[PDB]
């Protein structure tokens, strides 16, 4: 019932009628909300005639001498009426500590969020956006910030607020179907108002739970931007018991203009100017209230924007017979499901097959969601359809063909695509002065916002401490996790006679019985384990195994290494496997027969072959090559996957060593059968080599590290490290790689670059912790481990 009034409660922070930020969206405003709270008379700027006016309640904002006390001046009031300078016109001045008024307990945070602000728009600079440019140059900025997939508004805004991947927070798209609710979420309508959609703990809640008052972050679209700023500014003059410490402004710009005209249309200047004007109003307003050297300002975008036109559309009807029986979420991604339930005609395998490699230059690729690059983190939610289409940048996928084309831009693509990257600036007392920082992922910001407000963050996907280098003052000191399982160091115990593994090798020429020091540490750790042993962060049993060319941590539970570490120097050579050794597998005399793989299992498994974690190709001598054929270096591999793995080991490792002045390589298996991005417990493992307890990995990883200063070799690096990593799907076919019938030099590297990963992604998937013994600080190492080599 709307017969109630908004008198003296406009934009309060509180059946009965509403007067708040979102009442328009919920259709619940009092009758006089428009009249009393959305006042527009005389615009947003004081004029010289209006200075020292008698107060009129009709006006949008005021120019009377009481306004500064009442906190409702137009933002340019001191400039126009009291001869002051605009904030932008002032020189850049370091803020060495927070200069807040009496009774401020902590510096406030204002988040200024923009929609579809591509990173490259910052290259326009002060000619177009002078306020933004001062914030960028005076404060802390990165060249770009990486959004989450899909690169759409709601998943990203809510990711920014929570620190969570969309699969965890539940906003997996602007449109979603939950098959358990049997309901569809959209941007339009009331379904989105149901609490059941919105998981995680957003910042405003984290703050409120810990006694830190929050302003409402989102705004009904009809509230003009100037009024949003004025409201925030009014809230900042409230008494201590009401005044929030965290605030957000949101703008829908420059998204729509991007859609209509494209990211490089000349029409983009006007929206970028209008955004900067609003920033200017904020900064001037802060300055009037003596808060310009008190508040932290974050300027952040949700996602970027790409050139897309109508003529660049693929249609499912060119690939599939019956597009009337499926539902497609289309555009810059595709999600496919059955339109109706209990349709026995629906055949997901046949749909994917018909969508796989049907023409050269096909502008989308189908995937089962568990097979998508792990770096996307886009599977562990029942609202993500099993069938997913990754669409090529600049293209759309639609169901069927059915005038002028009205769009020239769109977004939603793979979050590593350059055009999708967006903006980050941090300005104010807690941010660093005139500091450039490397690109980072939007998931990391929630931890930072929590640090800026003295809050304990809720569990999230950030790596707390990885952005300590953004801040002048760090409240959070990260601590390395405790090692859970200590390594065993088994020495030489067993006779070759003790083993009955069904393996054979022509190895009687070896001097193992003669060699008293066989497999002692010697020089192995120094040369092959450059950053300390990985810590095993779960309860298990494993053995550290030394060899001439490599070191491994061999799990007696999975019957294979969790990691294998080795260094390849710039001038390392490749040697082939001699004919008499092609099928050589040798028992490991340190490891019990009962905790070893057996060769009969591979022989009986007609689908499964094996490979090696340390490649025999990189052996330092013919003698040393025999260590690479140990049963404890063996892992189960599909023949299809061996094409990939052999090329990587034989060709690419040496290439990388050559290019990077040596590399250190750590490789191992991953088990993620339930596609949650987390190391599987034994119960979750769903495939074994036939008749055995040798589990089959879902993925194989490698972490390839060298010196950032490539003039120093990898094993003698004084300074920062350079890392690139991958998580390759362990698949029984190469259907993902459309050119896989060709030589591996035509497709394997492309596959690997698509499956690039963060060291942190591997840590979650293995419950290992890398880079524990280095010359670098632990926060530097956390930065290193969050790095993603994108290949853009
Ligand atoms: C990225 O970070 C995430 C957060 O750390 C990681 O996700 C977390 O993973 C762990 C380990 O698997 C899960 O732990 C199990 O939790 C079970 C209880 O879950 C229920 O309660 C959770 C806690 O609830 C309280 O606290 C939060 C504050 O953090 C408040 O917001 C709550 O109101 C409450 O006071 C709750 O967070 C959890 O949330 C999920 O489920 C609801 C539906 O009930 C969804 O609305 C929501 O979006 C979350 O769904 C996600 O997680 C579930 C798994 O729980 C998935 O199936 C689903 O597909 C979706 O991803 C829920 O209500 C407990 O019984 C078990 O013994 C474990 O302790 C966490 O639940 C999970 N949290 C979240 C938010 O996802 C994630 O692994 C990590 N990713 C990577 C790659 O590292
Ligand atoms: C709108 C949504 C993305 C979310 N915003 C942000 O993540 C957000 C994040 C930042 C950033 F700093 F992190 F970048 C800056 C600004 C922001 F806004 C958000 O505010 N809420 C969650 C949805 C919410 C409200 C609160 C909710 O909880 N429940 C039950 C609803 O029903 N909600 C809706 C959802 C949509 C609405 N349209 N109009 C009214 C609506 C109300
Ligand atoms: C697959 O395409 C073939 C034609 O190449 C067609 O006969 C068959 O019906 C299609 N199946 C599906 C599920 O679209
Ligand atoms: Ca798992
Ligand atoms: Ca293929
Ligand atoms: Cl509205
Ligand atoms: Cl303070
Ligand atoms: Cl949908
Ligand atoms: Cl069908
Ligand atoms: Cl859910
Ligand atoms: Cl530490
Ligand atoms: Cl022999
Ligand atoms: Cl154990
Ligand atoms: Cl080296
Ligand atoms: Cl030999
Ligand atoms: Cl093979
Ligand atoms: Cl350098
Ligand atoms: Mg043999
Ligand atoms: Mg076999
Ligand atoms: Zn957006
Ligand atoms: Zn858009």
């Amino acid at each position: 019932n709307i017969s109630g009034s908004c008198k003296g409660r406009c934009f309060e922070l509180q059946p009965d009628c509403r007067c708040d930020n979102l009442c328009k969206s919920y259709t619940s405003c009092c009758h006089d909300f428009d009249e009393l709270c959305l006042k527009t008379a005389r615009g947003w700027e004081c004029t010289k005639d209006r200075c020292g006016e008698v107060r009129n309640e009709e006006n949008a904002c005021h120019c009377s001498e009481d306004c500064l006390a009442r906190g409702d001046c137009c933002t340019n009031y001191q400039v126009v009426c009291k001869g002051e300078s605009h904030w932008v016109d002032d020189d850049c001045e370091e803020i060495k500590a927070a200069e807040c008024p009496a009774g401020f307990v902590r510096p406030p945070l204002i988040i200024f969020s923009v929609d579809g602000f591509r990173a490259s728009y910052m290259k326009k600079g002060s000619k177009v956006m002078p306020n933004i440019e001062k914030l960028r140059s005076c404060g802390t900025h990165s060249p770009y910030m990486r959004p989450v997939y899909p690169t759409k508004t709601f998943p990203n805004l809510y990711t920014l607020a929570t620190g969570l991947y969309p699969e965890s927070h539940g906003i997996v798209g602007n449109s979603m179907y939950d098959p358990v609710f049997d309901a569809t979420f959209h941007l339009r309508g009331r379904e989105k108002f149901n609490h059941r959609w919105w998981g995680g703990q957003p910042l405003w809640i984290t703050a409120t739970k810990q006694g830190v008052k929050a302003g409402t972050f989102f705004w009904s679209v009809v509230i003009p931007h100037e009024r949003r700023i004025l409201t925030i500014l009014q809230w900042l003059t409230l008494p201590d018991h009401e005044r929030p410490s965290v605030y957000a402004f949101y703008s829908e710009q420059p998204d729509f203009s991007g859609h209509k005209y494209g990211p490089f249309g000349p029409e983009m200047t006007n929206p970028l100017r209008e955004i900067d004007k609003i920033v200017g109003q904020l900064m001037d307003g802060l300055k009037q209230l003596k808060l310009h050297r008190c508040v932290n300002v974050i300027f952040v975008g949700d996602h970027g924007m790409e050139d897309v036109t109508c003529d660049r559309t693929e249609f499912l009807s060119n690939y599939l017979t019956n597009v009337d029986d499926i539902t497609l979420v289309p555009g810059t991604l595709g999600r496919i499901r059955s339109k109706f339930s209990n349709n026995a005609k629906y055949d997901p395998k046949a749909i994917i097959a018909n969508l796989t490699c049907k023409k050269p230059d096909q502008h989308f690729k189908p995937y089962l969601k568990q097979h998508l690059p792990k770096r996307l983190h886009y599977a562990n939610n029942r609202r993500i359809e099993d069938i997913h289409l990754l669409v090529e940048r600049r293209w759309h996928v639609a169901r069927k063909p059915l005038g002028k084309c009205f769009f020239q831009g769109d977004h939603g693509f793979d979050n590593k695509v350059n055009s999708m990257q967006t903006v980050f600036v941090g300005y104010g007392p807690t941010f660093k002065y005139k500091t450039k920082v490397p690109p980072f992922e939007n998931i990391e910001l929630y931890n930072v916002m929590c640090d800026l407000l003295g809050l304990k963050p809720a569990p999230n996907n950030g790596t707390h401490g990885s952005l300590n280098h953004l801040l002048r003052t760090n409240t959070f000191r990260p601590t390395m996790p405790e090692e859970v399982t200590r390594p065993n160091y088994p020495g030489i115990m067993y006779l070759q006679s003790d083993f009955d593994l069904g393996c054979t090798c022509d190895d009687k020429n070896k001097l193992d019985e003669l060699n008293k020091r066989l497999h002692t540490k010697g020089s192995t750790e120094e040369r092959h384990l450059l950053y300390g042993r990985p810590a095993v962060l779960y309860r298990t049993r494993y053995d550290i195994l030394y060899h001439t060319d490599f070191e491994s941590g061999y799990s007696e539970i999975f019957l294979m290494p969790l990691w294998t570490s080795y260094t390849v120097s710039k001038q390392a050579e490749v040697s082939s496997v001699p004919d008499h050794l092609t099928s050589c597998v040798r028992p490991d005399v340190r490891v019990s027969p009962s905790f070893s793989q057996n060769c009969l299992a591979y022989k009986n498994d007609k689908q499964m072959s094996y490979g090696f974690l340390f490649p025999p190709y990189l052996s330092s001598s013919p003698e040393a090559k025999y260590d690479a054929f140990l049963v404890t270096n063996m892992v189960p591999m599909y023949p299809a996957f061996k094409r990939v793995w052999n090329y990587f080991q034989r060709v690419l490792v040496k290439k990388y060593a050559s290019e990077r002045n040596g590399v250190n390589v750590i490789s191992g298996p991953i088990f993620d059968y339930d596609y949650d991005g987390l190391h599987d417990t034994e119960d979750k493992i769903k495939q074994y080599v036939e008749g055995s307890s040798i589990p089959v990995p879902t993925h194989y990883y490698s972490i390839i590290t060298s010196c950032l200063d490539f003039t120093q070799p990898a094993d003698k690096c004084d300074g920062p490290l350079s890392v690139s990593s991958f998580i390759l799907p362990h698949r029984p076919d190469n259907e993902e790689s459309c050119n896989s019938s060709e030589d591996e030099s035509k497709w394997v590297e492309e596959l690997m670059k698509m499956h690039t990963a963060r060291v942190r992604d591997i840590e979650h998937l293995t419950s290992l912790d890398f880079f524990r013994k280095t010359s670098r600080s632990y926060p530097e190492i956390l930065t290193l481990k969050t790095y993603l080599h994108t290949y853009e």
